[PDB]
């Protein structure tokens, strides 16, 4: 038994029109997110998180630019094929925590469902996964209602 | 033996005038720090990494907008509140390391004591706590003195 | 067996002429970073979330401004006398992951050589240190190019 840290970062901006996808889950929103992706950010910030923990330990590094099969590639995919990777070195999961920043839409009432998303994609109980929001009162580009950040922690096991 | 990670993140603005409430700890400067809350920024970050890591997993989910009995409200009882409620999950603390990010005021003097606080509301020894700070050196809205952020992490114990 | 959990960041701004430092390696970049220091914001996140995981837990607080010995000071030094601290409170590592938050210069052709630096300088095993980077899509300080951000979480292991 040995335990394994991860961190995990990221950051879209707005532009066109809605919906966004964040954690799996379609938000209603006036604004939609710029990307190759889903721009899944919620997802994209775990993957990281997930990876870094295994030290693999990029998305960039395990997939640079296929480009494409992929414009709105779904996010959901790349976590579980992130995750079969994690698991063939041997690892476990320990738990999640994900913290979205952004200043609207409200993402409280979409937690519940990315929260199955997340727990069906890694295969674990829910009670392994947490994710909450958090606005910056106004301050910085999130503030603004530029784009939307998120932050991942994970935590691995290895037998 | 089990063990769980958590993240947390807040941010709030500054406004009015001071002094500031900072991991329990009366600090004087030139501005306030606006919210319905203390306005503690660090306290609220690692309130939200203890819930995180215990997958319970906000301060707005376990407590919506009670408001008031709440302002000025003490951060500390949301701490300990919160703290009650993850034990009674069954989960212990392993540690806590805070980081708090200000161009202003200097935190350095006002750890020590703010480390007594945390440790005192959260029944662990000092050794337990950790807080640091940082500057943005200029740059951003923290950089501007707009507001103060703060990031921290724990780990917990589960028998 | 007890497992103990880090957290760190740091953010430089551009000034003056390239190259930079980041994880220890030498960037070609048309700007350099201003500090006293290397200004490796890699390895001063990576440095605060080691001490923060030991309690220990600033740069600023076990190495107050000696200034100098120090301009231009080699970072790696930091890190190396920070570990050597760590170990003599008896702890060992688990693992540590970085990420680095700039729009530019491109991180990842440099990422393994940061890892052999790392690795060398806490005494581990590659496979126990993982480097990210990520932008900020254009937002932000970082996205501005005004200067470069980085998070760091640490393991560590106490018998
Ligand atoms: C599996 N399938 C189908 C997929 C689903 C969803 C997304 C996929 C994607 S992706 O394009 O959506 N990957 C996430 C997008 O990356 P990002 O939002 O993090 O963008 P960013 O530019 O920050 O990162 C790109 C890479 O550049 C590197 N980088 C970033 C900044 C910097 N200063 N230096 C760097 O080297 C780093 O490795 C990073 O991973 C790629 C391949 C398969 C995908
Ligand atoms: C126990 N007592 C008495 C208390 C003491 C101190 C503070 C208390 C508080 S509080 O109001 O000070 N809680 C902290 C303030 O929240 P915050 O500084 O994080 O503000 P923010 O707006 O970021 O968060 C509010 C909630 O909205 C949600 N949110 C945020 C952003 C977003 N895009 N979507 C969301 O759903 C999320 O659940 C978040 O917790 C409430 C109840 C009791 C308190
Ligand atoms: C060992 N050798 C030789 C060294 C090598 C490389 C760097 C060294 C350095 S250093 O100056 O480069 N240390 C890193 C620079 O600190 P920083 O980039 O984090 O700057 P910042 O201003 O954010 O931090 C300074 C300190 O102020 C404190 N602080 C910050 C903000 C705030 N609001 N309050 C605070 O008290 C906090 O303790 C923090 O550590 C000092 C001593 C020896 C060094
Ligand atoms: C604590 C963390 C993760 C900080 C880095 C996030 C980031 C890119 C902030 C940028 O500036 P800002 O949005 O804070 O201010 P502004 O855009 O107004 O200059
Ligand atoms: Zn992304
Ligand atoms: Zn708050
Ligand atoms: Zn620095």
């Amino acid at each position: 038994l040995e335990m394994r840290i991860g961190h995990g970062f990221d950051v879209h901006a707005f532009g066109g029109e809605g919906p966004i996808i964040i954690g799996g889950v379609r938000i209603p929103y006036e604004k939609g997110l710029l990307a190759h992706s889903d721009g899944d950010v919620a997802l994209h910030a775990l993957t990281d998180a997930l990876l870094g923990a295994a030290a693999l330990g990029d998305i960039g590094k395990l997939f640079p630019d296929t480009d494409p099969a992929f414009k709105g590639a779904d996010s959901r995919e790349l976590l579980r094929e992130a995750w079969r990777r994690i698991q063939a070195k041997g690892y476990t999961l320990g738990n999640v925590d994900v913290t979205i920043i952004a200043q609207a839409p409200k993402m409280l009432p979409h937690i519940p469902q990315m929260r199955v998303f997340i727990a069906e994609d890694l295969g674990c109980h829910m009670d392994d996964v947490n994710v909450k929001a958090t606005t910056t009162e106004k301050l910085g580009f999130t503030g603004r209602g530029e784009g939307i950040a998120c932050e991942a922690v994970a935590l691995l096991i290895k037998a």
